[PDB]
């Protein structure tokens, strides 16, 4: 196995998958690594059993189908997944923990969002469709853009969505298109 967690890059206290090479710090995998099972799959396993099960399932999809989807246990992991993706690039530092906002010529979204936030969520079975998650996902960038106005440092919103789109794309089989 790895040596380093997969999402972060770094060594420490690390779980190693039984089906693949990959390793994560307990809270670094999504869901938070589990208490006992041996053997032990990691998220990205299970999705590729749900790929290997319905060849199909990677037909491509409208995303206004894959919205409306209710939040049955393969739609969760899929988040699960996705939002882990998201982790797994170093920018997302920046939108992990909950912002504060006092800017010269700006003002704070009226709704603040956060990845450790969704996360949360995610745990607590707080979202029903595909369509919750995706919504407070693209909110995150939404509010930095329109609060970063021209600064340089709206582009870090620009590049961790463009990581967010690809990923929910890809996990969900969306149809591709020009
Ligand atoms: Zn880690
Ligand atoms: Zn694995
Ligand atoms: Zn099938």
């Amino acid at each position: 196995n790895s040596n380093i967690c997969e999402v972060c890059n770094k060594w420490g206290r690390l779980f190693c998958c039984d089906t693949c090479p990959r390793s994560f710090h307990e809270h670094c995998h999504i869901p938070s690594v589990e208490a006992n099972k041996n053997p032990w799959s990691c998220i990205f396993c299970r999705i590729k059993t749900i790929q290997e099960r319905c060849p199909e399932s990677q037909s491509g999809h409208q995303e206004s189908e894959v919205l409306m989807r209710q939040m049955l246990p393969e739609e969760q992991l899929k988040c699960e997944f996705l939002l882990l993706k998201v982790y797994c690039d170093s920018k997302s530092c920046f939108f992990a923990s909950e912002p504060y906002y006092n800017r010269e010529g700006s003002q704070g979204p009226q709704k603040p969002m956060w990845l450790n936030k969704v996360k949360t969520s995610l745990n607590e079975q707080m979202y029903t469709r595909v369509e919750g998650f995706v919504q407070d996902m693209r909110l995150i960038f939404h509010n930095h853009k329109e609060f970063y106005r021209e600064d340089k440092f709206t582009r870090l919103g620009i590049q961790v969505q463009d990581i967010f789109e690809k990923n929910f794309r890809n996990i969900f089989a969306i149809q591709e298109t020009s």
